[PDB]
């Protein structure tokens, strides 16, 4: 069911990890900076996400997070169906790749306006979600239509 | 209006829980911080505004209202910063009631997580999903209607 499908994505910058959740149908993103990708961090990030949007299905970003008992516990707790992120439609490798590139571009464009990477990442999330409908507008419409 | 949010700060286990309430829906976002600073408040508002169309924020106290860092974040994110003075006195009480409710939910989940921040996100989840529509459903409908 389209409105509740999200994809996890992990990318690297400045020796740190940027963990991303993409709402597949809209292109809307949430992101956080962490020292490294662990089951613990991934579990906590999904809990945050699911308290904020109606997350039904998550395509995990790799097999370690798919396997993680802590990630499984969070998915059970929050009512999320955990799936693999295997691009059976191969335009997912590329589409995610393109987003990471775009995200990194925006980060570079704002980088000097903040001391800490996490701040620049949130600025980039803001710009990405507001860019013109915007991704922010699309996700709200998709989910509102699903409630109605 | 669809873009009006209220900041709220409450205390638990020697820590601070920073809360943003979408006034029209009762939908909340929250984070745990060691103490309320302009810096933390600014970062929290940036995160919020990248995720929802935040037009106006009623700040929780005069220190955050005055903070140059909070003002910088509000300027950056296009947020009109206002005071949170309850000219309608059913705001003191309504916010107070939410903190009580939040703390109740936190206590109900507290033993399921080691760290307070996890329990707080569980409580956000439960609060936003509680049904008759949930706060999560209401915020999406309000904002979707505003776009259309
Ligand atoms: O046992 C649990 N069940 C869960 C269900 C949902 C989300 C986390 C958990 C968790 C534990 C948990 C997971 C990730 C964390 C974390 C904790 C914790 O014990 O505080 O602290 C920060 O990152
Ligand atoms: O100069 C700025 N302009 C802003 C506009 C929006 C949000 C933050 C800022 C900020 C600075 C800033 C504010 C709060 C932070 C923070 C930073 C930072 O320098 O990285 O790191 C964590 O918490
Ligand atoms: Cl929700």
């Amino acid at each position: 069911s389209s409105p509740g499908i999200w994809q996890l994505d992990c990318t690297h910058l400045e020796g740190k990890v940027i963990l991303v959740a993409v709402h597949v149908a809209s292109g809307y993103i949430e992101a956080e900076v962490i020292p490294a990708e662990t089951g613990q961090e991934t579990a906590y990030f999904l809990l945050k996400l699911a308290g904020r949007w109606p997350v039904k299905t998550v395509h995990t970003d790799n097999g370690s997070n798919f396997t993680s008992t802590t990630v499984k516990a969070a998915c059970w707790w929050a009512g999320i169906k955990q799936e693999d992120g295997i691009p059976y439609n191969p335009q997912s490798q590329g589409v995610i790749e393109s987003m990471n590139k775009e995200l990194k571009k925006i980060i570079g464009q704002v980088r000097d306006q903040a001391e800490h990477l996490k701040t620049a990442v949130q600025m980039a999330v803001f710009i990405h979600n507001h860019k013109r409908y915007s991704a922010g507008e699309r996700i709200v419409d998709i989910i509102a239509t699903d409630i109605q």
